[PDB]
């Protein structure tokens, strides 16, 4: 049960990641009014035909996700070591992790009060029924909500949250990476920072096997990523879908 202190480098890594997150995640959601507006058609019956015909929530949620990818790119660039990677590996890591980091960072707006992502007034409160109105199905949405609740209940320190996002991005087991060894070295530096932080700074009982629980959430995210990809592919078969997306979203998920 040794509890080595955080090294000066580890303290700097945490400070950098906290600063990067504070610069790239606006907790007031003040830009969301600039997105194409949310529209909610009457769909109490959960009609797939209606949902695909209208895709009423897709422009807004696509803009939200596009915006969020831009922010994740900015965050990633500040991760210590990320800029030591080749441009090619950086782009592979960003494209493969984008939806996973979006799912992680969204936990900050997720609330167990009513199981929504609450980002302002009623207009920017996103519920499961809004995600079906963007052309996704419960095979993704239901495990996504379970994931959000499981993550929320870890009661992560912001330090742990930003480390987890950085570890998710800098993953040596993404398809198409060149220098897996360098990526693994960067990830290990982050992982060791997180393990050390938890042992130092996270009091019981919330610290109990917390690192293992966090690593399991990274595995859960792979499953969610795969399902999202399959559903995105099917969504994209809808005529005129591309106009409801953005160029960045089309690249990242196409
Ligand atoms: C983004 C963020 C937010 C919510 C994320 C949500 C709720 C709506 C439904 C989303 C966007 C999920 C669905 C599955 O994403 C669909 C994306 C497309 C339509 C491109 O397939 C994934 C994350 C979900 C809001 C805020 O926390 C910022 C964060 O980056």
């Amino acid at each position: 049960a040794l509890r080595p202190k955080l090294s000066e480098e580890q303290q700097r890594i945490i400070a950098i990641l906290l600063d990067a997150h504070h610069k790239t995640y606006d907790p007031t959601y003040s830009d969301f009014c600039q997105f194409r507006p949310p529209v909610r058609v009457n769909d109490g019956g959960g009609s797939v035909t209606l949902e695909l015909s209208q895709l009423s929530m897709l422009p807004h949620l696509a803009d939200l996700v596009s915006y969020s990818i831009q922010k994740v790119i900015g965050f990633a660039k500040m991760i210590p070591g990320f800029r030591d990677l080749t441009s090619e590996d950086q782009i592979v890591l960003l494209k493969s992790s984008a939806i996973e980091v979006i799912m992680l960072r969204s936990n900050e707006s997720f609330t167990m009060d009513d199981m929504s992502w609450t980002c302002g007034n009623q207009d920017y409160k996103y519920r499961v029924s809004d995600v079906t109105k963007a052309g996704h199905s419960l095979e993704l949405i239901e495990p996504l909500i379970k994931f959000q609740v499981g993550l929320k209940k870890l009661n992560l320190h912001e330090e742990e949250h930003v480390l987890l996002m950085a570890i998710c991005i800098v993953s040596p087991d993404r398809p198409g990476v060149q220098d897996a060894a360098l990526i693994e070295a960067i990830q290990d530096r982050l992982s060791n920072t997180l393990q050390t932080y938890i042992r130092c700074r996270h009091p019981p009982p919330g610290s109990h096997l917390l690192y293992a629980k966090m690593i399991q959430k990274l595995a859960d995210l792979r499953s969610l990523n795969e399902e999202h990809s399959k559903q995105y592919r099917c969504l994209s078969f809808q005529p005129e879908c591309s106009m409801k997306l953005t160029p960045l979203v089309l690249e990242v998920f196409g």
